[PDB]
């Protein structure tokens, strides 16, 4: 797939003409290339959303869903294209690959079906005579960026709300991933989005990254990604005062008492690490076994991450790692805490693998003992099929190891204690927390978190409402002289 | 008077023994000092209210505001004192004083009441042997940052809702009014705030207001000033992420159609451009006034303004700017504006006034004629008691001027067209419109704006939720084996 | 038409075998027959709706909606047999057949966007170990009555936030209209809606209504129609204590200010006394109109009036009445209100066999025309002079639901928002309610309310779950600690 | 105590004269009389409530709330008066007695904190120069019927939130306890209550009962008591359509698995059935314990239940009944079960000696099916059977008309979760005792009544939503079955 630009209701080639090509990371090869847009384009692309704003906002919500629903419907009829595209550009196991895409239908539902239901208020006055209304209105422009690990997923959760409550969206996708952001952009303007209200916009992010969050027309940035860039984000957003919606990964705490059923919560740790082969912002990153059942919960976790198929989209259980950039960075971390005296339990470098397999960014499930609480593998991301366990003894030192982190993502605890259960919903202070079951978010929780997790959150009604403002209006209709205390009367 | 520091439930000196002067506005002479915080001060009041939280968040929010009640009570008893004060620190017109006052009453009371009705919410799971509890919990620390211009209003605007919904604080407010906070404070803590849960510093914030703001303990700053200082806020807090409520002031249009009622536009008017001398965050600052009567309104105007007595407290009517450095600020604005053609109608210097009012900062009521709607006394927030005014005919024409400004926080109205009236609800383009009367905003209110206005908001139900974090927990109580798609259950099979 | 009964998921007759006749109100003429269920179906269907409860509470909202909203997808597709049921049933002009199939469509995708968007609540409890948690969870067994004046609209209305929220349905329509309400639990079924989860029951109310209603496994019961029925369903359902949602139409004041646009008031003045032949709730009632306008309003009105075509569902702008009974209790009130000395500007008499009544406009506040629901094209007029006289005969009524005003003072506007003490005011616009709207009123207009959050919130029951997860010994104030 | 009427601001006497005694439960003396009310007096009070409503309504939340909370203040000041009245008619334990009036000043609190936060909503209309608000405003005359189990607290309950939303009201309490209502009637009007904006009607419930609930002017009911008054007034109300806000009690199942803490479970039991001598709402009325602990359970149940004291307020852990009528029903239940085969373990009669006492009574292998299983006892008489499953658990106590409270001992989290679905119970209480907090909304199932008390969503159903559609495009309307040619 060449991907091209869409602005203003056109799809165009960057102003410069350059382009970047893309990898497989199944197989190396070189499987497509995407436009390297100018500041330019960025700014033809802004103009277009501002100029589309106020007819877009007019139509109303109602209408609105309908070309969302419409969307959803022209997606879901021709899914199988969207499937393999994630297949393509990501690697992901087809059960994935299959499961994502069903989580942008499900998605794009479930934001459409807000329509005509955020409502504003009134309240009261000072007097009988007055009252206060609070309508909520969209923001303006809305700037989506979107990662390369959910590509087609992270596109549905920013567009559909952003559209449904009547912002005008640029959406510019990682240079990763641009395929699937392309596909569901074409559904979208097949679906009959008009002129200007959705642009696409693909390039280098150390080119025009800075220049699209710092445009002065720009209202509303919603990113999801690195911490890095996240910081960078709000930085320069600094310029306009853009509202931000940031979510930026985590470090989750997989935390197992002594109680826990250990076939589900070793079924949960399989999918807590090695879905999307760890590149999930809530992944199991920190490993946390009672003292009584670790040396049992470590042998048959060692055990069955062993048996775990890695390679071809069609038969694997674990895809490849994105680029060759994070296969390095992988090593690296590995390497890092074999130095600092870590003992590898099992994994801890890329597979063996037959024919054109061999030449992708695999890398095998790693387990590590002996890291400290302290450490690089437990403070700081990994993003990869890496993991380091630890024993607990205690509650209160459960939820202390736990909240001993600059993330606040998700956690995930194992216990059959009720009190524990209800006592970990306020001490464990992380934005989600799962008791007895994996993730992922649903589309009806808030997924966000504190610390370094970023800025407000998204799902549920109060994710859909971070894209409406609050204004007020204050009426008196009392229809009589005012009297205002500052104001000596005896002027009039 | 001389103000301390209240760190870890004690009052004590800046570690360096620093102190800065504080001004009389009214005078231009010295009239208190305060501590200057050092970095390490900063860091004991931020560990002081870490080691608080839990026992704070803990005691909940009906206990919590039992004492927050008796702060306001305290408060009402010797509301007086504070009155006082204000005066002396701003030099505010009396009923300026009292009306902040009875503010600072209203607004603690009414963040109190919100004691046990913030709820959280439970939803559906994913099948039914799943929920997922959403639950609203406190940040952790706040860091207030207060502006000098309501300089008790703003105290309790950002403390009451912060403590109510269990965080802990820490407030530093402008070097330009330590006073009337630290009196505050004194009463939150003789109403029995624990120690830790509030802690108050002084000292410039071009000293140690980047060092508060990128703390890595800091969850959520609250903070009321300039667009500057917010934008600066928000650069420094990208190094922990804090939530950032932020509230910068504003440039309001204020827009009078051709059947608007003269006097009540005229009193509002009055009100929106020289309470507080103009030194508000929502003062009138733009004049639209339909051509059919702009001659007539604009010569009433004038007239009206010639009126207002400058001076004492006791008896003025509008008082003096903050600092030297206001006053510098606004003869600037006015001589660019009169280098630039613009016709003064009215004002334009310092008054002329005997005995100690010679050295304040006094600024006469200045109305000018044809400076564009692309000027700077259009364009860039003035804050001072200066105004220019400019013809409309349309109403397409009013909205686009009106939304014609970085700022986005305040508007006013007068009209009894109920067409404009509903329409302009969704057509101006800022986060108060005020439709045939003045402000200031009720606490009922989401305060809040478009543009450069800041993050977030302050009021309302929303406001105070500003505070709290939602959080959540996915619970499956099926008592069965876990099925996920894509782990295989042959791994688990004999 | 001939109906059947819908029984924990089968077609069926009445166990007695009897059935009743449906008259055309167009031709006066026999056109259909529904069959008279038994107290015995009535028992099968409202145990079929206990079978099927917990399994159909289970599935979840989003299953549950994904049927609701395959209902409305086969619906759509073939909405022509519906309206011409509607046509066929009630005589309604084919405009208004289109709308209140639209307004079907409508409905259940409105109440079906729901979907786990009902949220629970926690608050924080008695102390810092102790929670508060309270879900939203299903009535139970929801028994719907359904009226003849909307027979398709009303019939969607309250299948749909019922099923949604995860009750289980025993619906009963009106005699008078049976082939729409039928028509559409059809289209449920083929939709998938599972066996004893919906069940359809036709019967004179006059026999079963009130076993119905007192029935000691129904929770909930919501219905629209006559004041008089409302009455006795509430006397009938002390038995079980039923949660009632009540819709008992109204005395809507249509006020018209000296400043109003006459051509607006005019319109809308035309839509809210003739849409349906007056046979709404939501009817213009009363019409009030400054003293300043009154003459010009009346002359232009009675003009307007007068060009009404009637007839043929093909070419009319109004249909008939409903029945012979409505079309004798029409005359009753007219010759009533001329016994009375009023002054009849037009018409007030019938225009073959059908039950066609005319426009009647009437030119006194305390008599019948003005405090007794008429269902009919008939309305008086009367002058006023100021805004409160005005406020106060508006208020000066039994009635409570809808309203309009027609002005273009702001203050007048506010105002009234508060003072006219109606469900609903139409400000400058006609009706019809919208489905984001609270539709309700004062006084005799009913119990609870259909529309917007709050409305399908009313098929919801709200349970409170305290927990202490202290982990330590109780201490119970009144409880001696020397016990233990 | 001598009560009068309070009707459009003044204190009256009935136009008859004619007067009820009020007896002690305590001794059976006759210590108050209260006024007989007319229909006419009913008549005067109600009118009095429409001639005040716009100007009570007008004032706004914040300044009613002002009129709220000093009567909170003028109550606190003085609660010992409360106190003295709530031992003198009712005879409940001094700290019984303490506890109603703090919740009588937390609860006026808690309601009148609600003020300007309860917003109405504004929704899109149907075209952009279309908006839809929807404002919540008063539904008016509000009378509110008080029950005499709880005779400070209920009627706390039912004046803050309708006096805080801008209702006007008609008071009538329970005839067996009006002092404490009237005490509490005196304070609102101490505090600055205005003309007509409260009124108080004391009389028999056979006099002007449904004349009361029926009369054209009201437009909400608020009413707790027994199923029986409930239902007339559900029936009586058809008349007006008044809103209604019943409760109407209860028959709490309280069940305790087989991993219950025992020690808490006993004295959250203790406190469920004996809390007022069992006339509560909320008591236990049946009690389901695991087969594995059955027999230790009811062995300290019985040797717990010996050691409670009856008799005077100063020192006993249990007062009295109301009154010798719940005195002979409560005998009729016991000999009632008896007859039926069940087992006395404990009690069974009464135990100064003039007033209504009855002694704990525990009733062995009783069916689930029998009177003392299906019917409210409101006294301090209970049933125990064992159990075995969870399934059964759950059956057994969605077994009943009622549908109020309910109790679970337990440390199963599975239990406690589903428990929290599959009890069809308004009020789940796991691992600790009652009472209802003020942000709970105390409500029910089947049998318990309509709407309910306490929370967001309990003051809310003493305001009425209300639509203001407004079109706003200044452009000629078109209406689809009418023609643009025709203008
Ligand atoms: O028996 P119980 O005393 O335990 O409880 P209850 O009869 O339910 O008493 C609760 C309240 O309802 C009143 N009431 C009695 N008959 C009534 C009627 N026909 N209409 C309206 N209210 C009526 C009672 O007044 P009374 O105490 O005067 O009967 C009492 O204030």
């Amino acid at each position: 797939m060449d991907t091209k630009l869409y602005i203003d209701g056109q799809w165009v080639n960057s102003s410069s003409g350059k382009t970047v090509d893309k990898y497989s990371p199944v197989t190396g090869q070189v499987i497509g290339r995407f436009e390297a847009a100018t500041r330019d384009d960025v700014d033809r692309a802004i103009d277009a959303a501002e100029d589309a704003f106020w007819a877009w906002n007019d139509l109303g919500s109602v209408e609105r869903s309908k070309i969302i629903y419409r969307a959803k419907e022209l997606i879901e009829k021709n899914r199988a294209e969207l499937e393999n595209i994630i297949m393509e550009e990501n690697g992901k196991p087809v059960k994935e690959a299959k499961e994502e895409v069903d989580g942008v239908i499900d998605q794009i539902q479930y934001y459409a079906e807000w329509a005509r239901k955020l409502n504003g208020e009134v309240v009261e006055g000072t007097s009988s005579h007055r009252k206060i209304f609070q309508y909520k209105v969209p923001y303006g422009i809305v700037v989506a960026l979107t990662p390369w690990n959910f590509p087609a997923g992270m596109v549905a959760r920013k567009l559909a709300p952003a559209l449904l409550t009547g912002n005008t969206v640029v959406l510019k996708p990682s240079s990763d991933t641009p395929g699937s952001a392309e596909w569901i952009v074409r559904k979208f303007v097949e679906a009959g989005v008009p002129k200007g209200v959705l642009n696409f916009i693909t390039g280098r992010g150390s080119e025009i990254g800075d220049y699209i969050v710092e445009h002065k027309k720009v209202n509303l940035i919603t990113m999801t990604g690195s911490t890095a860039t996240g910081q960078r984000i709000m930085q320069k957003a600094s310029a306009n005062m853009a509202k931000l919606i940031l979510e930026l990964g985590g470090k989750a705490p997989f935390m197992v008492w002594k109680d826990a059923d250990m076939d589900n919560a070793l079924k949960t740790l399989l999918w807590a690490k090695y879905w999307n082969a760890g590149q999930s912002c809530i992944a199991a990153e920190r490993l946390y076994v009672h003292e009584d059942i670790y040396d049992t919960f470590m042998s048959r976790f060692v055990e069955l991450s062993r048996k775990l198929a890695l390679g071809d989209p069609k038969n694997a259980d674990m895809g490849p790692l994105i680029n060759k950039g994070a296969l390095q960075a992988t090593s690296e971390i590995v390497e890092e805490a074999k130095e600092s005296g870590a003992k590898i339990l099992f994994g801890g470098s890329q597979p063996s693998l037959s024919g054109p397999y061999r030449n992708g960014y695999f890398f095998l499930p790693t387990i590590i003992g002996n890291a400290d609480q302290k450490s690089k593998i437990f403070q700081e991301e990994i993003f990869a099929p890496v993991i380091g366990a630890r024993k607990i003894s205690s509650v209160e030192e459960m939820y202390d190891l736990a909240n001993d982190s600059k993330y606040g993502l998700a956690s995930y605890l194992f216990t059959k204690d009720p009190n524990i259960i209800f006592e970990a919903s306020e001490r464990i202070r992380f934005g989600e927390l799962y008791v007895n079951m994996p993730g992922p978010e649903a589309s009806q929780g808030y997924h966000t978190g504190f610390r370094m997790t970023g800025q407000a959150g998204e799902g549920s009604k109060y994710g859909i409402s971070e894209y409406l403002k609050l204004k007020n209006i204050y009426v008196d209709y009392s229809g009589k002289p005012l009297h205002i205390n500052t104001v000596r009367d005896d002027l009039f």
